[PDB]
């Protein structure tokens, strides 16, 4: 109950190799390195639906910048990037089919990392 400190250049030495996976992932990391501008896509819906946008650069931006303070905050950052895109895209889509292998790398990572940090 009482939590545990873990110190910003903890997290980002344990976390970035989980992040260095999806990002090494081709072609399916590309629709989620950067931030989406819906008006310049053309998704002029997109914030109306998706409340709490979240992409890999922002991602390696908190890591960075030590603004995690426990390892579940960067698993519900990458797990809210998932749920916002099979939220958002229909299933035939190439970034819905992505997001699934994303999903299936995303969890071999993440979970001995997880464990080490405690
Ligand atoms: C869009 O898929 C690909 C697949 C491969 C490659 C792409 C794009 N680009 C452009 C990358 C930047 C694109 C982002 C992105 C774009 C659209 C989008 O404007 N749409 C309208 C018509 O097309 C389909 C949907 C939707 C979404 C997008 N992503 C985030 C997660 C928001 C979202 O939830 N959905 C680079 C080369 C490789």
């Amino acid at each position: 109950m009482r939590k545990k400190i873990f110190k910003p250049e903890e997290l980002r030495q344990a976390l970035m190799p989980t992040l260095e996976a999806l990002y090494r992932q081709d072609p399916e990391s590309l629709p989620f390195r950067q931030p989406v501008d819906p008006q310049l896509l053309g998704i002029p819906d997109y914030f109306d639906i998706v409340k709490n946008p979240m992409d890999l650069s922002t991602i390696k931006r908190k890591l960075d910048t030590g603004q995690y303070q426990e390892p579940w905050q960067y698993v519900d950052d990458v797990w809210l990037m998932f749920n916002n895109a099979w939220l958002y895209n229909r299933k035939t889509s190439r970034v819905y089919k992505f997001c699934s292998k994303l999903a299936e790398v995303f969890e071999q990572e993440i979970d001995p990392v997880m464990q080490s940090l405690g």
